[PDB]
């Protein structure tokens, strides 16, 4: 039937993995609560179904082996979350057993004023991995559709 793309949101705890996913599926912003979500979207004329796989703390290859594309998310107010991207990127290539895994670098919480990671820092890392970089904010919905839709276009090109 219609193509179904399996997406996985990886990143440190509290960067915005859940809020970005909830903002995409339900148009809702989450502050504090405690999964798997599906949604039908239209990208570049074709209609498809998005299956999002949000990640928590320790538990993991079975979660990543099913993911076709991966979102590596960090928060601009958290300096540590940026250096964690290397380990996440390092594990994606191992579990998927490939170096050209479709992924997008996402810098969340661009709404916040206190910028601890300048813009010129994350994009050069995305150039190192050869992947796009998109500033997002789960509060203002800025770039939320962009990050997920771009990840789908990466998956459609590798075929
Ligand atoms: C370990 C783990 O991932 N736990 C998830 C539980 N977090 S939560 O409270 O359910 C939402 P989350 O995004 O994970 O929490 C992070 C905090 O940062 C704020 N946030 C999230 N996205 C944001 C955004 O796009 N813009 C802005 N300005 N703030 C954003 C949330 O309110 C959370 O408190």
């Amino acid at each position: 039937g219609m193509t179904e793309y399996k997406l996985v949101v990886v990143g440190a705890c509290g960067v915005g993995k859940s809020a970005l996913t909830i903002q995409l599926i339900q148009n809702h912003f989450v502050d504090e609560y405690d999964d798997s979500y599906r949604k039908q979207v239209v990208i570049d004329g074709e209609t498809c179904l998005l299956d999002i796989l949000d990640t928590a703390g320790q538990e993991r290859d079975q979660y990543m082996r099913t993911g076709e594309g991966f979102l590596c998310v960090f928060a601009i107010n958290n300096t540590k979350s940026f250096e964690d991207i290397h380990h996440y990127r390092e594990q994606i290539k191992r579990v998927k057993d490939s170096e050209d895994v479709p992924m997008v670098l996402v810098g969340n919480k661009c709404d916040l004023p206190s910028r601890t990671v300048d813009t010129k820092q994350a994009q050069d890392l995305a150039r190192s991995y050869g992947i796009p970089f998109i500033e997002t904010s789960a509060k203002t919905r800025q770039g939320v559709d962009d990050a997920f839709y771009t990840l789908v276009r990466e998956i459609r090109k590798h075929k």
